[PDB]
């Protein structure tokens, strides 16, 4: 493999504490004279894919739980095999968090959750609800203050709001991935009380992470909302702050999506019982989590033993009470996808691109995108190849799933009979004879459909392949194959595509277009 053995290449973001975890790092050095790196790559979540689907990137990857399912779908995490003990040691809710189809994908670390922290010293009782805070801004503008400040560049951050009245990403009721609330009236009625913040001059759409920071951290601005890694440089700054439950808004609490930084053994890594090491009797330990935390603060670690000790620190009973009132993240492989999606639609709305309106239905497109995608092209693929349709319900977005296969049948129909010659030529060349053979297509066609104006010919053209492919799996006994291609095709499909399917409005688009 590109990944070196005989030492530990370990990534983590750069809002944690990473020279905390490199002292970690030296005692395991000191110990085992094997060599441990910590580096915290610029747009981590995005270069972490992106180099291990070469082969290549770190032996350990740290991001909240929420990445790891996609990572996971991509086979790029090593399933993790703590025995017994050592999982008892951790609370189960944790291990939780870390679970995709029944396997353990990583090693979870600590629950964050965003708190609002304020300035005890400009604001001494900070307002219990976000509809006192225009009125709070303009009592502290008059003394060159500002109220509030945090980072909307993240949507992150802004989802306490968008989920306080009724908005919510999948739809968790003891999941319906099918039921995304991104565009419902509690969503769009968040989403439109922080842009009407902007409009009123009480905060500035250009604010980020390092911004707001600096404001709070300067004493500029009464309040910020951050998590607990935050906490290190204000206690630097001296600002006398305290950290408390998110304002309500609607008389309902905020809830923040809450997220369990957690850490991945990278799938080529020939070092992962070197990792497991690690992480087990030097990491998730109370001197290893004391040594990160003591960097940036962890928020309530995984640790039982530790956290017991953690629990006594009011700022953390405040995160804790923040958790609660929030809901823990979905680790779904389109988790990346939906938070693409709402990061555009709040840079969009606050910045005045977009309406409200408009900005949250692309979100909400976006986020059921691969879902629906995969409905009517798994539906496809098996009726093609038995012949006969499913008369299970599409279920919720019923209409537009259902109109679109329709169509797909109808259009499909066609360009089969028309291009059955090539696609015979392409079966033989291809040589798919099983479940390997069909994992080796992605790469395929993701270079064919990186290039190109796109339309829907060229997308129904990829899918009727598909069934003509699936049938040929059907026939050979390989019916099994069927999902695992249709799922292939289908995350091809949407990511290569993203930006011009939300365009069209999705499958409606489709329907539309090929309209009789
Ligand atoms: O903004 C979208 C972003 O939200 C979460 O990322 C958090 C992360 O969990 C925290 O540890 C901290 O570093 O701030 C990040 C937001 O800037 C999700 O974990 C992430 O997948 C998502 O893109
Ligand atoms: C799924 C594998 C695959 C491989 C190659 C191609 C290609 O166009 O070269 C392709 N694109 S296509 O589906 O539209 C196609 C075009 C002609 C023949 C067969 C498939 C799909
Ligand atoms: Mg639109």
């Amino acid at each position: 493999g590109k990944i070196e053995e005989g030492k530990l290449v370990i990534w983590i973001n750069g809002d944690k504490g990473y020279n905390g975890l490199a002292e970690v790092g030296k005692k395991f050095e000191k110990d085992t004279g094997i060599k441990v790196t910590v580096e915290h790559p610029d747009k981590l979540e995005e270069k972490f894919p992106q180099v291990a689907a070469t082969g290549d990137g770190p032996d350990i990857i740290f991001w909240a739980h929420d990445r790891f399912g996609g990572y996971a779908q991509s086979g790029l995490l090593a399933e993790i095999t703590p025995d017994k003990a050592f999982q008892d040691k951790l609370y189960p809710f944790t291990w939780d968090a870390v679970r995709y189809n029944g396997k353990l994908i990583a090693y979870p670390i600590a629950v964050e959750a965003l708190s609002l922290i304020y300035n005890k010293d400009l604001l001494p009782n900070p307002p219990k609800t976000w509809e006192e805070i225009p009125a709070l801004d303009k009592e502290l503008k008059a003394k060159g203050k500002s109220a509030l400040m945090f980072n909307l560049q993240e949507p992150y951050f802004t989802w306490p709001l968008i989920a306080a009245d009724g908005g919510y990403a999948f739809k968790y009721e003891n999941y319906d991935i099918k039921d995304v609330g991104v565009d419902n009236a509690g969503a769009k009625a968040g989403l439109t009380f922080l842009v009407d913040l902007i409009k009123n001059k009480h905060m500035n759409a250009d604010t980020d992470y390092s911004i707001a920071e600096a404001a709070f951290n300067k004493g500029e601005t009464a309040m910020t909302i951050n998590g607990p890694w935050a906490w290190s440089n204000i206690d630097t700054s001296k600002v006398n702050y305290g950290v408390t439950v998110l304002p309500t808004f609607k008389g309902q609490p905020s809830k923040p999506f809450v997220g369990v930084l957690s850490a991945g053994i990278n799938a080529a890594s020939p070092n992962k019982e070197l990792a497991k090491e690690f992480l087990e009797n030097y990491l998730l330990t109370d001197e290893g989590l004391e040594a990160v935390n003591k960097d940036k603060p962890l928020g309530a670690v995984a640790l039982k033993s530790y956290e017991e000790e953690l629990a006594k620190d009011p700022r953390i009973a405040a995160t804790m009470e923040n958790a609660q009132k929030g809901e823990i993240m979905p680790n779904i492989p389109q988790m990346s996808a939906f938070w693409y999606a709402v990061r555009t639609a709040v840079i969009n709305a606050a910045s005045g691109r977009q309406t409200v309106d408009e900005a949250l239905k692309d979100a909400q497109t976006g986020s059921e995108l691969y879902r629906q995608s995969l409905e009517i092209i798994s539906r496809y693929l098996r009726e093609q190849a038995t012949g006969a349709a499913d008369t299970a319900p599409m279920g919720a977005s019923g209409a537009t799933s259902r109109k679109a296969l329709e169509t797909l049948r109808r259009v499909g129909d066609g360009v089969q009979r028309n291009h059955e010659t090539a696609f015979q030529g392409m079966l033989r060349k291809l040589d798919i004879k099983n479940e390997d053979d069909v994992k080796s297509l992605s790469r395929v066609m993701i270079h064919v459909f990186s290039d190109g104006v796109t339309n829907w010919g060229r997308i129904v053209t990829l899918i009727s392949f598909g069934a003509f492919v699936a049938k040929h799996l059907k026939t050979i006994n390989q019916e099994s194959c069927i999902e695992p291609l249709a799922e292939s095709i289908t995350d091809v499909l949407v990511r290569t595509k993203r930006d011009w399917l939300v365009k069209q409005r999705g499958w409606d688009g489709f329907v539309e277009f090929f309209h009789v």
